[PDB]
């Protein structure tokens, strides 16, 4: 039930930066990118209100059909009905989340080399997906 | 084979902005967007050297597997090699292809309303999609 872009073809070193407005009374969104729908680098669910837990960022990874484990983050830049923009990049090291004010880390767990696949539902409407 | 989005979600009046460098040495390369996979309603296709067109932009569109009246332009305004930005807009009258230079038309004949799909391939990089 939202944007799905495949074979995007990102190069090493390449970063994807996605744009959008959270919903006025949203509870969560999520935005995963990886390699295609079933090899997920990075999971990433911000929840207002969602599955017991306020106002916190749940990571992880999805490699067929199969969850990874779970990483909460406390450290919720995220306010309803507003703007963002946020650059996701790849290393061989890990992933990295940049945010005005805020840089989060994943692990790499997949190996993954550039973002390929990227999706997104819930209280979020996309607005843009860029990279270079 | 190439990017291909989903579900992108626009609403009436938002124009789709696609960004991307045309190949060095380009035969040609295209453009579709619509409502999905199988409702184009518009397969934006500029040819250098291809088929036996000569610099000259093919457009048509799509229905159930099956081809509209295919309908051709010889105003060329691309250059291989060469960055470019394309706005696509769509009213209850017809499309319109903003080029740099240029404006185009083509007839609304599927009565789209939004474009919630852009797939491309070809001698085309794309970098960006952003809609407003």
């Amino acid at each position: 039930q939202g944007p799905v872009c495949t074979n995007l073809g990102l190069k090493p070193g390449q970063r994807l930066t996605v744009k959008g407005i959270i919903a006025p009374n949203a509870k969560s969104f999520v935005m995963n990118l990886g390699k295609d729908s079933t090899h997920l680098g990075l999971h990433f669910n911000p929840r207002f209100d969602a599955h017991g837990d306020v106002n916190l960022i749940v990571c992880n990874s999805k490699k067929m059909e199969e969850w990874g484990t779970e990483q909460r983050e406390t450290v919720f830049p995220f306010q309803k009905g507003a703007p963002i923009e946020i650059t996701f990049s790849i290393n061989p090291s890990d992933l990295t989340v940049h945010l005005p004010g805020h840089q989060f880390s994943f692990p790499n767990r997949l190996g993954l080399s550039v973002f390929d696949y990227f999706d997104t539902h819930g209280d979020f409407t996309l607005r843009s997906v860029s990279w270079e």
